[PDB]
């Protein structure tokens, strides 16, 4: 080691940063244009330095920075990015590379944040746009500390394979890094700190909340609009619709114009649905056919490689994002369009452009492969804050410095199991994943789905190639449309949880903790824990945290710091809530209330703790909350010496808005 | 582009280097102290430029190296190292490091030689240690004279997720890169200058082609003289035991030194297996013990990380090279070791040092691990040269640069399919691969190995912890000991190939060639086609190219051009000669004969075309052979009119080696 003095500076109550070498200029957190939310940090506990005891070894040499943090015994290690299969990362190898997930946590995966977290209540992000290298703790350094005995294996039965590694080391292909440190106490003070930095969860619109579908490449507008009467006729919720690549006149590449044969006049038809309470969400690829309107004046402004012959705007330079994001803006958000999906900014290698292709602005290959999907986000995203109005979409690539993006992540793969283990890891990754619902060979997996999906951060079904509707599996129908209802009924819910992700970087979905490593329970908001079901399985175990939990739908009392042996049947998916845990309820609508709608609450209080809830309360749908148009309504219940429930809530702020109508409480455990 | 003016120095016939940027002083040509074979290549035909027509793009940018050279419609590429599922690599993406297999073609393998071939007659070889990506005809520029044209996904059913590209593209982290271009006018031709370029394949001792057991790690000296004395009662070859990890003192890390329970005697062993007709080959890894008798003096010059516990001698310094090699030679070559197996310089990542490790040197750790291999196989040749004794033995990675080193590959994989295909690739590959035999659930899994195994660089069993010997399995003892002795009796064969190998650079296992992929037949030596039955199996379908060919057991006409449907039986490997082929055969001895030997041959005639075969001819131990001590001596052989056979051999060379007896000729096709 020939480790340089690097001076950490603390920034910011509980984050401290290093400068290794020369770092270059450009980065994830300015690619993202990420600026930290000032205020919430300067709010946050101010704790000691993590790593108080040194260890620390920071260099450049051979033009590549090298990292070592150092580990103790106890630690385990979480993050690294989505992986989909492997929560515990002590002891993993990854290459962090955006790409499609491809069957195996290598590090290659459509949001591979170099950010991790330990279980002793701290966490480092490394500040690079480059493919970057984690051994988290797989080094033995002849002069460690400690050094294990080596051990004769002709001999000795305890000669170990995987010898004991005391530090994380990492390799960035860079003359320099900037390295961000957090604190804890806990690993989720860190996560917070983390996503802070990068300026909160987005404050997603209520309407984003609510149901969607997509629908198949094939609809017309009136297509859309029968699918809407459906779901009306039906008595199914709906916020939005997804269009798929038909409503483009060319797709793959794209014109990013509406087709003129099935969207023969967008206006109406955009109108017609807002009108019916329906936005729409449009799918794009960011790859241009020489059919686009912009295709001339965007060209000199594009890489040397092509995405499935479509041309690729380098989105560093103002003269790709103008003519691009100008399209958008006048032809679809103009005429009312609410968002879009950003697909196929990942990969495969084989799709995407090679790190052999060159781009305009100068910036490596490599580099646009790792922060394209920040910056489609980023640039489609302020379209929207320009205009006042908020958006909620889907990307298949983001990175770290994407906290505060209005997008949710979601792929190709579908194995239901690593699709939750996906769910878990993006509360370390700073970034929001939904286990979408397509299709199912049975009833029975579409409504496991289902059920896992309604408690994530976009209930959705998309249904681009298998035309399924909620209602499509008959044998389990009834139960689909008591979950799209349940979703509806727990906006409130997952609102005050999503502006918890905003105002205090808190994910809204996250992992057991915040021994054994859990793959397939989450916590969901901050009462429930959440443990689903997957098809062919009759039961499961379900380990309850130390605390009273209580069964979400009957309120009976479930265990105690246990394991549980659980048969929910195929209408339940396993959910308990902490105990004084509150869920506060809202009226099964079939659309998100609007900004001027009071809304009545029933507030669920479980178990016997006094509980104590913090309603977030806004518009729903602008930037007004910016200027400080918000409430937090503090919800508090207990029962009262004759075990009858007793409940308030906070009263409503003067000038700001207030959409709760009338309010009761119910206890939920007899 | 800005592709940079590279002139292409015609260094052999059809031999040109171009220097891209500044090379880096460090290069796998380099590391391995290749020295091209001039005279050998001095007599190949002056051919033309591969890329007569341009599309040639080479240029530094942004600290990398970018290569690009034009592909054209008709072309199928192959190489790019020891793939083990894939041999056509037309649309592949790969990325060279060294590793151990993972079970899929990604680049990472024992040897990812940077080197490919294509099927109009070329090659192109990478000469760089670094890790490097590879895109094989996936890139598709916006730019190119052969840019596809865009299409409508919606409406389109030919449009395509893998448009045309026409360039392998490839990128070398460094801000310069020596490229070689190989011409043909034949794939193999390029093959062949690539391999001289690198000093020709290693000649090896006849020894070297006879039967190896490597034994069991607990064997004690007494129990490798009961397993000798065990082949020869029960009639079966050997010419060398390989010992595994029990021979040292210590292992995982090694002491290097004899253990004094079980090689009490080291010095009277290794004579007693000698005075049999014994050799030893001995497992090391590389990795070094507090207890190994050079610990102290070697610690300095090794790496700042550990493999098992052991230290990582730096291998490119003087000052580590002695004291390891001192080692070697005084206690094991000079009591009268034959060679070694060299273990554990692949991976997995988790195993060997980080990208992150240190060496004293200052040359990277990824350079060191694409080279470790290399090195060792270098410097413990050298030892063996040095005395004027061949060595033959084994090693877990290798990489371009290493044609010349007296060692083949194997490893801890074991599907024997793909062990086939690996056996294939290693003739694009310019190394040698053995599909070693282990164990095997039944006696007709067994046997198939077996089989496929004597058609191979090296036979052999690695009993090291199955205890295997050939007859383990009853059920096909018999035929595994026709097998055996097949080995022995086509030494003469094998040999002779060898020798093209050194001299000419031919591999002498090659896919075939030199439309659809062939990842399950070979070619062995000029004259022989081999197809590998699996277990399972009863039948398998046989490719014959245009020509006539026979039946290697029964001289039978089998075809021309066209596929056979086999039905072999399991006491036969499918084999098949080409016309005017000719095996020659010496007696099944059970032991390599010595230098001052003669043994008799029958030349093995196929077919109807007259045959000419030159046997190769020295002492077959010694490097005599480079003072020209030597001989090619030229078979003929045809039927006469009434269809009886006529046979010539050349006469003797006076003052040379002769070791051939009484030559008798027989016409297998009746
Ligand atoms: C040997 C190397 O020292 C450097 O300072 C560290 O940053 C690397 O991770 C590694 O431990
Ligand atoms: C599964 C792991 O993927 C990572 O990218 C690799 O670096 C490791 O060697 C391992 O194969
Ligand atoms: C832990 C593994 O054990 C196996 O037996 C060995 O062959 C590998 O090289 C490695 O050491
Ligand atoms: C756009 C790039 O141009 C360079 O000169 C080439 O070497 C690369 O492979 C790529 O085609
Ligand atoms: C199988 C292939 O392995 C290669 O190393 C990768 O670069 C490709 O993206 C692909 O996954
Ligand atoms: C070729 C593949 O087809 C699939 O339908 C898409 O979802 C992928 O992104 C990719 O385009």
């Amino acid at each position: 080691s020939h480790a340089q003095t690097a001076n950490w500076t603390e920034i910011y109550p509980g984050v401290w940063k290093a400068t290794v070498g020369k770092p270059e200029s450009y980065d994830l957190l300015k690619a993202a244009g990420a600026q930290p939310n000032k205020d919430a940090l300067s709010k946050t506990e101010k704790v000691s330095f993590p790593f108080a005891n040194g260890g620390v070894s920071l260099e450049v040499s051979g033009g590549k920075t090298y990292l070592r943090f150092p580990l103790q015994k106890e630690e385990q290690l979480y993050g690294f990015g989505l992986n989909f299969q492997t929560v515990h990362q002590r002891g993993k190898i990854l290459e962090l590379h955006v790409d499609h997930y491809g069957g195996k946590d290598s590090g290659r995966t459509h949001a591979p944040t170099p950010f991790y977290v330990s279980s002793n209540g701290y966490g480092v992000f490394i500040n690079s746009a480059r493919y970057i290298k984690v051994w988290a703790g797989t080094g033995v350094r002849k002069d460690s500390e400690n050094f294990p005995t080596p051990k004769d294996r002709n001999t000795d039965k305890t000669w170990s394979s995987r010898p004991y590694s005391d530090a994380v080391e990492i390799l960035v292909p860079a003359e320099g890094v900037e390295v961000y440190v957090f604190g804890g106490p806990k690993p989720i003070d860190a996560v917070k700190r983390y996503n802070l930095l990068n300026g909160g969860g987005y404050l997603p619109p209520r309407w984003g909340l609510g149901f969607t579908q997509r629908v198949m490449t094939r609809y017309t507008d009136k297509d859309v609009e029968k699918e809407v009467n459906d779901f009306k006729e039906k008595g199914y919720p709906l916020d939005f619709v997804g269009l798929e690549p038909g409503w483009q006149s060319k797709a793959y590449p794209g014109t990013f114009s509406w087709d003129k044969s099935r969207y023969p006049d967008p206006t109406s038809f955009v109108k017609k649905m807002k009108d019916q309470g329906i936005r729409l969400n449009l799918w794009i690829n960011p790859y241009i056919s020489p059919d686009a309107p912009f295709y001339k004046e965007i060209k000199p402004y594009t890489g040397s490689h092509t995405v499935w012959l479509g041309l690729v705007p380098d989105f560093t330079m103002a003269e790709a994002r103008k003519p691009f994001f100008n399209q958008l803006l006048k032809d679809q958000i103009e005429r009312g369009v609410s968002g879009y999906k950003i697909d196929e900014v990942d990969g495969y290698d084989y799709y995407l452009w090679p790190d052999a292709a060159k781009f305009p602005s100068g910036l490596s290959a490599e580099q646009m492969r790792q922060t394209y999907g920040l910056l489609v986000q980023r640039y489609s995203a302020e379209l929207y804050k320009q205009r006042n109005e908020r958006t909620f979409g889907l990307v298949r690539a983001s990175n770290g410095g994407g906290t505060s993006f209005p997008y949710v992540i979601y792929n190709d793969y579908y194995n239901h199991q690593d699709f939750i283990t996906a769910l878990i890891n993006s509360g370390f990754a700073g970034v929001l994943w939904t286990p979408e619902v397509r299709a199912s060979k049975s009833g029975e997996e579409w409504l496991r789905r289902f059920q896992s999906n309604v408690f994530s951060p976009m209930a959705m079904i998309n249904a681009w190639a298998s035309g399924t509707k909620p209602w499509s599996y008959p044998e389990v129908e009834a139960d689909v449309k008591k979950f799209a209802l349940l979703r509806m009924q727990m906006m409130p819910y997952w609102y005050s949880a999503f502006a918890r992700y905003h105002f205090e970087g808190m994910p809204p979905f996250r992992g057991m903790g915040l021994s054994k490593e859990i793959k397939d329970q989450y916590m969901a908001g901050d009462d429930l824990l959440v443990a689903p079901m997957f098809a062919g399985e009759k039961s499961r175990k379900v380990v309850l945290p130390k605390g009273k939990w209580y069964d979400f739908y009957t309120g009976e009392y479930a265990g105690d710091g246990e394991v549980l042996d659980v048969t929910p049947g195929l209408d339940k998916i396993p959910v308990y809530v902490r105990d004084g845990g509150i869920v506060p309820m809202m009226p099964a609508l079939l659309n998100s209330p609007k900004s001027n709608q009071k809304v009545d609450l029933e507030i669920r209080y479980y178990g016997n703790k006094p509980g104590e809830f913090k309603l977030y309360d806004d518009d729903g749908e602008t930037f007004n909350y910016e200027k400080g148009d918000f409430s937090w309504r503090t919800i508090r219940v207990e029962k009262d010496k004759s075990g009858k429930v007793k409940g308030s809530i906070s009263a409503a702020v003067k000038g700001k808005v207030n959409t709760v109508g009338k309010v009761t409480f119910t206890a939920m455990t007899k």
